[PDB]
């Protein structure tokens, strides 16, 4: 998935690994865990 700004990733990372870290990195979602 891709973002705008990092905040972005907060949706896609919340469903995907489940709390939102993720940075915005040549537009694409670099996830985490909490």
């Amino acid at each position: 998935a891709s973002c705008r700004t990092p905040k972005d990733c907060a949706d896609p990372c919340r469903k995907e690994t489940g709390c939102p870290y993720g940075k915005c990195m040549n537009r694409k979602c670099k996830c985490n865990r909490c």
